């Protein structure tokens, strides 16, 4: 042991890890299509033909290719995030941690990165499956899919570049769960997919894609839901922006499937480093080349779907975190620092407000400042007004609104408001309960004795872990066993949900009713 | 200004009050001086006073001890009396919004200070505030406290206990029979009180005697049901024969024992009070109301049980931390100086100060249910504060409500959560017991007060929804775009939490730990 | 009590002390509080806990208290309606003429038999044709259960309901 599995595609051999006085078999690394290489590039993703012989799974494999975030260098907060292995377009791989003793029919988690369809990666220390593996004696599978233009470049309908192809890469990951899992010992009829940001999106996504409907069985979504703004782009931009590309990169042309032809041949650095300009004016947030309604994977307008009921039919555990913002604010909006504690004027509050809506007509900011700068004096305001905005604009309420509709269909969804500062968190106090700041907490990071997260910590990470394990499992949140609150299921009526803290987690009503209104309501029309 | 009394005439007087007048009507007599022979009796009427009574300062507090824990310190001397302190002290006070208002909604104030001590004339019982801002007339009373208000000789008229008791409902007699003289609405009349002063309006839910004095009810921080709140007849008899025997007035004839007492100095019986009971706690109410088959015509539990008392509607709430504030009276290890970390031997040490009388089991029971960790060393201070709390306050508060609206009728809580930036005591103290009462009167609505901005749109909120609960029944602030403030039902048992930032609503207060004191703990 | 709860803190024996020694002056109080006290927390509480849960999730639960005591017992009387002595009842030992059990008893197990038999085969443990009482599905909510006797089988409500809070609510947490 010397551990090999007999996948429907060849051998692999994996690698003992010590966890909390136990035993984890990782395979780091497999394989799962063929990479997407020169001819390949910007297609859905192809069959991986047999291979002979034994597979060594025993390192992470190349993260794909993306911009690096830069504008902080050494600082661990920012820098956590970039791809820790050799960027690439080779990069279809994904990891399986098993537990040992190898079970017998194990419900399988997966992963998938968030990082606006434009970076990230699935080796991340904050996405490590070993902890799961150890402590819930759950399967854990994670992906690398395609980012950026070279993940979702959209020439529509065009087989050449039919855009969404990294969604596709997803999908194939779990078709390879489905063919292969059994073989860890997984039970393929009980998946559960979980992600993150555009990780979340993406997962509801698949709850929308036919293509995807029987490949997994649950959805969790942390952050994020396809309804969000940024998370869809229309047909017509799809276009502006391959076009844009194209004579960004001189590839203008007359033959569309040329100018695939002309970017095929480019140097990823070269696509990569034009991404950034196809908008006219971009945001902290900007999602330059995302998922778009293509009529393979996405088969009409999404929110229709959503609308008409037009999904799987199961359970959901979705939630947000209480800062959503503030993240962002340190990437542009005037008067933030990560340094100073960043209070700013109400001039620099309507300069932040550009900065996030671009587009946005005069009376469309104005309405923004009007609802969220009707003061309770306090030198703040404007700095913890603005987190809001962006929190609840992009984050909270299509969250909350995805949720709503979803289980105005029958089903039983669970809804969390996790509200805990990491002790350890880089960041300064003011940005609070931080994007993308609870993924270590389910990954069950604090479980870890010598790494000094808090006892108070440790608990909570050992509570969340359980009830997404139990979610997961049983398609119900709830941790039985130590005296904890009822998670109640989140009715369109009433829309209960519960607060996930150190202290003491609370069922409450009507998350951020008051501005979700506005943002659901009136702001679509602006 | 006078005003025609069906007891004789009152000169009130001006006061000026946010850029408007409010005429005060301080020192009313209700009653006739209890004195000598009529020491421990029930109030009695008023001969009609000839003349014009001059109305225009606090009259004498009743005879009470006083604090003096902390000589100096605003904190506990608030609460002292200051007025002379006085056997004569059956009056009551009023004020009217000027100008004289035609139908006004009145408010009563009844004070706290576990039947032994307090006083109407208190700078945070001011009703100036409230008639200038509401325009409704607030009335405020003494009434007899300690051994003088509530010594109790079970059915013997000489000392037929809940003396003070009837003192305030000679009280709302008054405002029945004068209020409208005023322009007072006698229909709609709303009792509020806190602590001790909460319990009594609770108290007179359940007298039939009071059943028509009044309209609505409030009661913060307090309620009949809880432990300190009422005597039972065996103890009661204990006590009065116990200071009869401290002031050497024991004897044969009942009466007698009245008799010698009735000639004692004030002082003589303020002083024995004290020591009535085998050991004390920090919240010993030694003269309290009892079941006396005349105001309390039988054991109140078993009437809120079985739904005997006034249907109407009530505001019901408490304060975040109703524990702290006695901790500094006895709890080893607590001082209002050092922020008060104590240790597991102390917490214990504490819990037998507090429970004198509980088994040695009870108290394990206590430790093991709130000793059960979340490492942290203000563990076991806090838990001792809630223990005190809990069950001293917020449960019996809450169990109150739960009973109440069962019997059909609308409730509503609050559970009030903050702490005034100008609080004397120390940060741990938090939300201290007693520490909403200025909120209510409204005192930050001064703004040469240095309370903070915050501070003073919440008492405006707070002063709307009470003043609104007095006047339809209904404690919403309809205006400011409010949270709505939901029935309290006996199902699902929400409140409205009170505070400067975002005031929400949820559900089940302290279930948890009242399940403890409501359903296992009388038990032990 | 340190018998049968040897692990069990100090405070966690007086609780139990506590709830079952509560007398309603009779000298067998104590033997049979430490019956039920051993009866109610391996047995009877977690028996009646399970069917609870169970029927949450939909089911039809039925829930019978055996109260009959065998007159070919050969334990004392005070040991009353014993562990493990309704088994040859609803095998239909008693139906077994020359075997000395009482008419009564022929009866009952005749009975139980009949209902064992039913739900077996139709999942509803009725007794159709002697003009039996209804056994009504334990719903928890109500949670009625049917006693099984030679006299009266009568349909009753929360069997034990004072103890096994006590054993399902407090216990597990000392
Ligand atoms: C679609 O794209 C056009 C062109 O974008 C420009 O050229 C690209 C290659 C890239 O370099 C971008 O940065 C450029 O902005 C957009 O037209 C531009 O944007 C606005 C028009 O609203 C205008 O201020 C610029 O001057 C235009 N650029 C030029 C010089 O033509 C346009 O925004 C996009 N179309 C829509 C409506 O989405
Ligand atoms: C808060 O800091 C921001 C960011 O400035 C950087 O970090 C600071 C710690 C400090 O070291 C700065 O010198 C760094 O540049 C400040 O934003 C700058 O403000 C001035 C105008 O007021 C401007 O000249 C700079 O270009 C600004 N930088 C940007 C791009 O915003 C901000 O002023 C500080 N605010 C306060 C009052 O604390
Ligand atoms: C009622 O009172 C008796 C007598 O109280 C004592 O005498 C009073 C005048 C006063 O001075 C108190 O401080 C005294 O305690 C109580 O009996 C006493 O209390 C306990 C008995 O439980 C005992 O330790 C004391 O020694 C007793 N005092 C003496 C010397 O007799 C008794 O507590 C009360 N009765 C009940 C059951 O409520
Ligand atoms: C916290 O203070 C209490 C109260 O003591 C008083 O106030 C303090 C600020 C300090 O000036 C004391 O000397 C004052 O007496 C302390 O309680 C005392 O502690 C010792 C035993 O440890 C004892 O000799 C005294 O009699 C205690 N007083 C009483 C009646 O409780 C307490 O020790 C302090 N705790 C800490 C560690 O901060
Ligand atoms: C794969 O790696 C392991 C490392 O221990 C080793 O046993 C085996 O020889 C390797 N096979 C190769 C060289 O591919
Ligand atoms: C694993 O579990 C499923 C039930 O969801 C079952 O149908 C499947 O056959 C099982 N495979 C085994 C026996 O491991
Ligand atoms: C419950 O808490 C205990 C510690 O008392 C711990 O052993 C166990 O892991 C906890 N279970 C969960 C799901 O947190
Ligand atoms: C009562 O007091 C007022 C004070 O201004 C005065 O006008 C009036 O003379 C007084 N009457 C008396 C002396 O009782
Ligand atoms: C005062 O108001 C009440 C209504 O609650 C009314 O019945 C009473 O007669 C009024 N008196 C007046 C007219 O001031
Ligand atoms: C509502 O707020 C306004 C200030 O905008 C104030 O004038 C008014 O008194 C407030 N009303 C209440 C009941 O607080
Ligand atoms: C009903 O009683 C009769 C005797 O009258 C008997 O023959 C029959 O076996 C009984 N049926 C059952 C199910 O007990
Ligand atoms: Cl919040």
């Amino acid at each position: 042991d010397d551990i090999i599995i007999a996948t429907k595609n060849g051998k692999v051999r994996g690698m003992q890890l010590t966890v909390f006085g136990g035993t984890v078999t990782a395979f780091l690394g497999i394989p799962y299509a063929q990479p997407p290489l020169g001819r390949l590039r910007f297609k859905k993703p192809q069959s991986l033909t047999k291979w002979s012989d034994i597979w060594n799974a025993t390192k992470y494999a190349n993260s794909c290719c993306q911009n690096i975030d830069q504008s902080f260098p050494g600082f661990h907060g920012s820098e956590m995030w970039n791809p820790n292995t050799d960027l690439s377009e080779d990069c279809l791989y994904l990891n399986v941690w098993i537990p040992a003793p190898k079970p017998k029919n194990a419900t399988v988690l997966i992963w998938i990165y968030g990082g606006g369809f434009q970076t990230g990666t699935s080796s991340l220390h904050v996405y490590d499956g070993k902890f799961l593996a150890r402590v819930e004696r759950v399967i854990v599978v994670s992906m690398n899919y395609r980012v950026g233009a070279l993940g979702f470049l959209a020439l529509p309908g065009n087989p050449e570049a039919p855009g969404n192809m990294g969604l596709f890469d997803q999908q194939l990951a779990l078709q390879w769960v489905q063919k292969n899992i059994a073989a860890f010992g997984g039970n393929p009829k009980s998946v559960t997919l979980f992600g993150e940001s555009a990780g979340a999106a993406s997962v509801s996504l698949h709850l929308l894609s036919p293509g995807s409907h029987s490949l997994f069985t649950r959805a969790i979504l942390q952050s994020g839901s396809f309804n969000a703004p940024w998370a869809v782009t229309s047909l017509y931009e799809a276009r502006n922006r391959t076009l844009n590309l194209a004579k960004l990169t001189g590839c203008s042309r007359e033959n569309e499937t040329e100018i695939i032809k002309c970017l095929r041949n480019k140097d990823p650095q070269e696509i990569l480093l034009n991404e950034a300009f196809v908008v006219p004016y971009g945001t902290p947030l900007s999602v330059n080349f995302g998922p778009t309604v293509d009529g393979d994977f996405l088969t009409d307008m999404p929110d229709i779907l959503l609308e008409l009921g037009q999904f799987k039919k199961t359970q959901i555990l979705v939630g947000v975190n209480k800062d959503e913002g503030t993240a962002f604010l340190v990437y542009g909006a005037p008067g933030f620092s990560k340094d100073n504690n960043s209070i700013i004027t109400r001039k620099e509050f309507q300069e932040g407000l550009k900065i996030f809506f671009p587009g946005v007509s005069e009376f469309g900011k104005e309405s923004i400042l009007f609802h969220y700068t009707d003061w309770v004096q306090r030198p703040e305001n404007y700095r913890e007004a603005l987190g809001d905005v962006v929190g609840d604009y992009n984050f909270i309420c299509p969250a909350l609104e995805f949720t709503k509709k979803f289980s105005e269909w029958g089903n039983n969804a669970f809804f969390y408001y996790f509200e805990h500062r990491s002790s350890k968190l880089p960041w300064p106090e003011w940005m609070g309960v931080m994007h993308g700041y609870e993924i270590e907490f389910v990954f069950g990071l604090p479980l870890e004795r010598r790494d000094n997260y808090t006892k108070a910590e440790e608990i909570l990470s050992r509570s969340i872990v359980k009830r997404w394990a139990n979610f997961a499992k049983y398609g119900n949140p709830q941790e039985t066993q130590n005296n904890s609150t009822s998670w109640p299921v989140f009715k369109s009526t009433e829309q209960k949900y519960l607060t996930l803290n150190t202290e003491s987690t609370r069922i409450m009503t009507k998350l951020r009713a008051q501005q979700c209104r506005f943002w659901t309501s009136f702001f679509p029309k602006v």
